[PDB]
């Protein structure tokens, strides 16, 4: 390593210390100052700012002095405490990040189900549990003797080579586990935003339908040359592994032998596999209560169908966003759909029948259950379907930018700490052999990239959040503009 490399690392820490202290003090002040930033959900933000602030006050300055000293001149006590506080900061950061991810996911869910805004009643209570969990994780390292000075990075930290069992547990429980939780939270938020964006209440609206539902159904069934009965509808691509038309076709065959089949009517709409197109056409010939439509219908006629049929069958294997289920629910069509992502998020227990995907027996039984439902039970189901669709459209004028800032805060944390945890696993495999087998440049960059993270969040809040940006300017001016008397 050259001479300039040591001076380069010192610049990174000097920048980190200054931007951490000044920036995170602004983050704390802004939450207190701004009325819009002042909320229970932002207690986790202050807790994360405190976590970041800890390392800048005592650990980082000792690391900076150690670069110029080219060794540890502060004894064992300062080495033990400096390493312990680095643990509390790093562990506290990832768990506060999960705390925000769970808080935000619970916010969108509350916003859909209720008219009153989400108030994080136990926000401070969860923050106190995070620091009780953080303390429980970093404390065993003092008695285990896994905290020591590393000459390569000029600091006292957790030695990945002391105990592999401690190293693996740190990676698994305090990186992999929190990440899985966070990814699941932001993936579920993103799908719910696309469903809010996707729905169109100006098109999929009962206002466009003139007559009564019973009148519209009798008219629809008469056009297809069928009498009155519980009408079921399918509208999807004909394939063997995605939309599940094959599950529906096999379910009709199971039902055809039953005495209850006479009371049923089926409208299968779609195109795809010619073999599946033939199977549907075969059932259409054998049974006068089964009608197949292979041509492509207009949105106008599909909307007419949703407002006429009793049930919409969504027997999909994989469905990311159940826009079809919401569009059907808009016009009071009760969905019988597979318990798959998107569909499980849309269809509640009071707004439809949920079925195990890829089971023709479970679908046939669900169709039998749907059949034995009186006009009164049906009217309440349709009412609930409409109420559920309304809550999605309700969230359209909302500003979803805060969800993006929080996601960037996490994404940058993951980028900063991913190489360190990968090196951790590589060292844990063979502590004696992998220590020289790992390049010094990679090890040094991974630690200082992780250190640089302690000053990133105040920069992110300023660049992406308008409330934080406005307050940074407000505080900077207020503290530098003198009061005078003319
Ligand atoms: C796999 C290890 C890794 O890459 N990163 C965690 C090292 C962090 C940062 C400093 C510090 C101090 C004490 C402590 C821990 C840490 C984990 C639990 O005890």
């Amino acid at each position: 390593r050259p001479s300039w490399l040591a001076s380069a690392l010192a610049c990174v820490l000097i920048f980190t210390i200054v931007v951490d202290i000044l920036g995170n003090l602004l983050v704390i002040l802004s939450v207190y100052r701004n009325k819009k930033l002042r909320n229970a959900g932002n207690i986790f933000v202050v807790s994360l700012a405190v976590a970041n602030l800890v390392v800048a006050i005592y650990p980082y300055p000792l690391v900076l002095m150690s670069i110029f000293n080219n060794g540890w001149n502060f004894g064992y006590l300062h080495c033990q405490v400096s390493a312990f506080l680095m643990g509390l900061s790093v562990i506290g950061s990832i768990w506060n990040i999960t705390g925000i991810a769970i808080d935000r996911y619970l916010y969108i869910c509350h916003s859909l189900k209720y008219d009153k805004l989400y108030s994080s009643k136990n926000s401070l209570c969860y923050v106190l549990l995070i620091w009780l969990l953080t303390l429980a994780a970093v404390l065993p390292n003092l008695r285990a003797g896994t905290l020591q000075y590393d000459p390569r990075i000029y600091s006292c930290t957790f030695a990945q080579s002391v105990s592999s069992a401690y190293t693996i547990a740190v990676v698994v429980f305090h990186f992999l586990v929190p990440m899985i939780i966070v990814i699941f939270c932001y993936l579920r938020i993103w799908i719910l935003v696309l469903q809010v964006r996707g729905i169109d209440c100006s098109f999929w609206n009962e206002s466009y339908l003139t007559g009564s539902r019973d009148e519209r159904k009798k008219s629809l069934l008469s056009k297809f040359g069928m009498d009155e009965g519980v009408t079921f509808m399918f509208i999807g691509r004909f394939d063997r592994g995605q939309k599940g038309v094959d599950v529906l076709l096999k379910a009709i065959e199971i039902l055809s032998s039953k005495k209850e089949f006479q009371e049923m009517r089926f409208i299968i709409i779609g195109k795809g596999d010619p073999e599946l197109e033939g199977w549907a056409r075969s059932l259409e010939e054998k049974h006068g209560n089964v009608k197949v439509i292979t041509e492509m219908l207009s949105r106008e006629f599909v909307r007419e169908l949703y407002g006429s049929v009793d049930f919409v069958i969504i027997p999909s294997y994989f469905e990311p966003f159940g826009l079809v289920a919401l569009e059907a629910m808009c016009l009071g069509a009760i969905p019988i759909a597979s318990a798959v992502g998107g569909l499980r998020d849309i269809i509640t227990n009071e707004t439809g029948i949920l079925v195990k995907a890829g089971d023709p027996g479970e679908l046939a039984n669900a169709i039998l259950k749907a059949l034995e439902l009186s006009r009164s039970d049906l009217s309440k189901f349709r009412e609930n379907c409409k109420k559920r669709a309304m809550s999605f459209s309700k969230l359209k004028p909302q500003d979803f930018r805060n969800f993006v800032t929080m996601f960037v805060v996490f994404v940058l944390f993951a980028i900063c700490f991913a190489p360190l945890n990968f090196i951790g696993l590589a060292v844990a495999s063979d502590p004696a052999s992998m220590v020289p087998r790992i390049p010094e440049w990679l090890f040094v960059a991974s630690y200082y990239m992780a250190y640089f993270n302690s000053c990133l969040n105040p920069i992110i809040y300023g660049l992406l959040d308008q409330n934080f940006r406005k307050e940074y300017r407000r505080i900077i001016v207020s503290l530098c503009t003198a009061r005078v008397f003319f």
